[PDB]
């Protein structure tokens, strides 16, 4: 019955409320190092991002302090986080309704009072994404953690001495790239001073799916549209192939529309694109059918001609330009 | 060793229940300050409008009384709300099925009774909105808070002393605009009068998805259909045409659906476009189908002449009265 | 001070679980009044109805009282309902996995038993749905609550004094008439009797959205079927219209099953709608395969003349049939 | 008080862990009737089936004896679920992460030891569904009970003495139709050995909007595309009638995936007549193809009348052969 | 009233904290065994795989131990798991935002101190999906069980005696195929020690939904996109036809877009074979365009024959290189 003294005698007068430090006026260096481990999910309907991960917590506690030489060693101590003080750091903009936790029952303490608690979570942020070179795209995400219940005068959120943590967690989906991560002064109002530890994600969009399945179409039906002006206006089918393109693209506007978010910035690339062939179908159908009536000598030949070349050109430079991108 | 004393002698006989006012008639002038630090999302489909926040109270305790001087000075204290009275002020009209909280598990209190209570939540709450403008609308939102339990007779909802709160908190895709808070004089009953406590946002739509989703395919295929009579009756395709544009205008019609809500006021102004252009490809399908039958001597050029100039003049105004609003 | 003793002395072995009744044989007048106040949604997916709003709920308590008079008065007291005995009313129907409450959490007593408990939740109900007179229908929804635990031998579960609550609550979709509530004698088997509070609330559907996405779309593709006979044959495009509407009818019956929800009793009228315009389709085709056919004498313009005027005929007997309704 | 006195003296040395038998070796009876009052939803894109029932249990209590004559009767008492013994029955295909309860807070208690104890809840099990005879199924499936934390040492899990269950629960969009419980000896291995309680449930699919939203629109095109081969090949418009075939049938096969669920056993007879229709598309417009290559004397005529017969006749005897189910 | 006895004389100190084990420095043998009942669901939007299954674990404990021979046998006891010491056992990469279990509130333990713990869970895994085989794929994953609180220093997370699990689990949509389970030393860091264990499914996709929604319209679609060539460009309807190709194309895409996951690895055989009749379709437009502008001696004969013959020799070589490896 070692263990069980142990804590008879460290919770004699414990209450879970009382800040852990020795001078009331000192404040305790609370040191923080957060680590994702995969990306869940990234969904711009919302700018959420549900990624897991686990959290790294280092905090000398005063009265947690015993001898091991006549206690038989057993310098490692498993305590609920129940019935030991909790430091409050919390994601400033967490997604989930409630702050939920993933086994965070359990902190090992040591005898001299270091504690190594990591609590892990699924944690779900809000970041800003760049939609205009989606989906070659680079968005950084900002995971940012911090305390408002208590400020500086209470305890120092600092980072790790140890930062070697430099990994790359490469996805069949997304590549994640970690930052090392920054100390900022967060300010809550003139009187009180807040702190605030960031870190940054880089998210790499290497799934093939989307650009895959949006731009190829996009490209083909553009490919269709470009050779409108060779059908002669009498074969009664090239005003049914442009209303055809005109279907069709309405349906990939659908399909982005379904797809690619509402909450939007910039235009999106593949937009602009499937709205310049849109207005280049209502372009060249209208020269279509002055064409037609026109037609009842028939020099349109010259006209869809130049016709021709102007849409050769622009759709080579349009194409040239949004492939620089990538 | 002092912070434990404190809370020993001070949570002697201290309820959760008891109201902590000293005269037992006299009430409590409670205060509190609502500040949105950043807009989520607003779905129109139920009018749900969600925005992460964080509440501000006060209010003096006359149990919770000591001096500084003889303590060793330590004016600032953290104490759980679990363990101290709590105010049951809450939001009228949450969408949520629970009345969540986040790392609302610690305030902090002072020797006079001063307690900065700062709940932080991501409320989501109803407001009425304005579709006649949609999507080129400013749709007005309110947070409003007041106490269910308790009336006027217990506490006293007031505002805080400091006013100048006027931030620009601008998003993405929304802009956000506080209007300072007023306190009405609400009234549950004839006998009992409860206060409640209002605020303003302005959401005014910065989006640029909504427009180029919605607005430019059909404008311009409006536009289409404004230039689609010139094509002769024997070219066999006035009818495919026509019928493309009902075709394209009804998967508008679907997707307009799918996103528009069925929650609505007033008709939107891009839905009554789209329903007038609808009505457009109708009435030109009937008069190329009667022209058709006709001519199967040339009279039809007087007619669709004046049918081309008239369809002209109307789509021209309606479309300077929808550009009107923006 | 005073509150402190008084809840010391009232409080000393009250039980959370024991009849509030002084004779055991003898039942508590338990009253109940419920009152809306606001319409979320109604899902007809599941014929599902959420709406927000409060229950007033009445009962003795012999074991707890007091004599103000000597005490200071203070005959208003909030005592949380952790602390005091709470009867088990709850909805029948409720579709929430757990019967949820918000801010129900305090209770304001009394001096002589008479608990103004107002709990207050977001109710999720199941009440049928006429659709066959959708979008014009009057669908009325029940409201019934009782208890299961116990029956009438222990408590009453009877009606509010004063029955005027007749409150017009109208929403910007949807129209929302009160309905007085009726005491039912509930039979939970044969052995034993129970008791039931039913509330009726009529729904007016007021959304504009459902006719103008649905009437207007069908009523004018069925007017652009009605003009087809005009077209020859030999026109080559009379086909192509034809099919043109097959393939428009069946955009629509996707996006309207796509709304309009599985569960279903009655056949709507916009149902019958659609199918009586892909009947038409049908059958013109049909006709103008038969009239094609014999072209490649020509008597065929009596046939059409008679069949355009008996589909008018019929489908102008059929829209003033469905305009009866509204 | 008496029943103060009653609740004092009969939980003197009651833990709420302890089995409720006098005999160590000896087991308790416990019974189960589970009752369906209605059924909310069936999703079978999981085979999850969600209906709201009732389960009423009976177990005799050795500490709960005590006699009313010297008592004054009161042979009723009213005792909260966690301050009691409860079995451990669950469902076994429950879909919900926790095993939750609607006011599953309190059950009845006599001086023989009886109990009431009678939870209400929404149900959402796993039971599987036969689509191949859709509409015209008759998929029976079950909710089966029992206790996987202890096993028959401990318990009985038999059925009520009185088992008139013979009751129809009748819906507007689904019939419920009861079966008798059945209760089977479980042998997990030589040591262990299970019990499980069965009830089953006949669902009568009576929602007619199914029918017509799938059956309707596939075999009027089904008529079309029988009806298609008198177009002559001349006529230049065979094709794209064909083709605008191609397109509906695509649509209708959208929407059924849309609808009818990824999780399926054998083809669903509606999609196997969409299928085969549509490939009936393919093969008349090839022969259609084949004879506009060939045409440029006319031998087509006894080639595609000797098609629509051999065609018609296979379509017929398909359709009465798919509605000789019923 | 032996059993609350024995419940006396064993629960005297026995916190939820202490190690259950008699010399501190040594570490407790657990055993553990994960077994799937009955898969729910993978959905690879998300990765994720829901299964029902359970949890089966072995450990001593020194403080549980008596002699049944004193106390008339009775060696087995059911103890609910909130008042006895429990392992942190989590799965690391559970997909719900608590890890939560159903109905685990109960083991029985035996006199040596074997404990029968059982706890059932809905376990939501991540699993990888090698969808290059798509739909007839073979896409194993694995869920891996450790403990993230306390490491090897603390428990010995082993096997059991026995590994008798070879039981094949067939579904209606998906066949189980479960893998021997392993044991692998997951490493948190350098100095410390963890461990974890593995077990793999064989998941086989039995369900025949993907390959009638999608393989079937797309390879008819492609042997008439094949056999149109046929078509004389002169028709007026070789690019109506085409053009029609094009939107059945765009709408197959669009729904197995809707369909087929957004988080993808290598591209499905079925997209890709999608994407290459889109080019098919492009490039038979272009060589039509190419004849019908050139006829206004007719040598397209030859080359749309050699075209005729280049596509069905590539076609048939691709259909049979994806078909045999099914
Ligand atoms: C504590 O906060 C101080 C603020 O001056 C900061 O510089 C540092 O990161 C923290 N730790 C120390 C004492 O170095
Ligand atoms: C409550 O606050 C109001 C400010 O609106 C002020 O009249 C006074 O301080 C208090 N009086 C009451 C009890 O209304
Ligand atoms: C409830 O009390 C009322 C008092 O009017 C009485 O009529 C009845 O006995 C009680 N229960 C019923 C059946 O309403
Ligand atoms: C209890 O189960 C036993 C078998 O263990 C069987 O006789 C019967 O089904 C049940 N009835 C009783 C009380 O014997």
């Amino acid at each position: 019955a070692d263990e069980k003294r142990l804590l008879k005698c460290i919770l004699h007068d414990y209450d879970t409320a009382i800040r852990p430090v020795q001078n009331v006026s000192d404040v305790v260096n609370v040191a923080l190092e957060v680590t994702v481990v995969k990306v869940i999910d990234l969904d711009e309907k919302e700018h959420v991002l549900t990624t897991n991960g686990w959290i790294y917590h280092e905090w000398n506690d005063f009265q947690l302090k015993w001898n091991p030489s006549d206690y038989s060693g057993l310098k490692k101590i498993r305590i609920p986080v129940d019935r030991i003080w909790t430091p409050d750091i919390v994601l400033f903009n967490n997604a989930d309704e409630s702050y939920r936790y993933v086994v965070d029952k359990l902190a090992v303490v040591y005898y001299t009072g270091k504690v190594m608690w990591v609590p892990h979570a699924r944690l779900r942020s809000f970041c800003v994404l760049d939609l205009s070179r989606f989906p070659f795209d680079s968005q950084m995400c900002t995971l940012v953690f911090g305390s408002w219940t208590h400020d500086v005068s209470s305890v120092n959120v600092t980072l790790r001495n140890q930062s070697k943590v430099q990994y790359m967690i490469d996805g069949k989906e997304w590549q994640v790239t970690s930052v090392q991560p920054k100390r900022y002064q967060w300010t809550y109002n003139s009187n009180e001073n807040y702190a605030g530890i960031i870190t940054g994600i880089k998210l790499k969009r290497t799934s093939i799916y989307y650009q895959y399945v949006f731009i190829m179409p996009t490209v083909l039906l553009a490919f269709l549209t470009l050779l409108m002006p060779f059908i002669p206006p009498l074969g009664k089918e090239r005003i049914t192939y442009g209303i055809g393109l005109v279907l069709g693209c309405t349906l990939l506007l659908m399909m982005l529309s379904d797809r690619m978010p509402t909450e939007l910035g910039n235009v999106p690339v593949v937009a602009a694109y499937l709205a310049y062939v849109f207005v280049m179908v209502a372009i060249n159908l209208l020269f279509a059918i002055m064409a037609i009536n026109m037609s009842m000598q028939q020099l349109t030949r010259v006209i869809d001609r130049l016709l021709f070349g102007s849409f050769l050109v622009l759709t080579v430079v349009i194409t040239i330009s949004m492939y620089a991108h990538y």
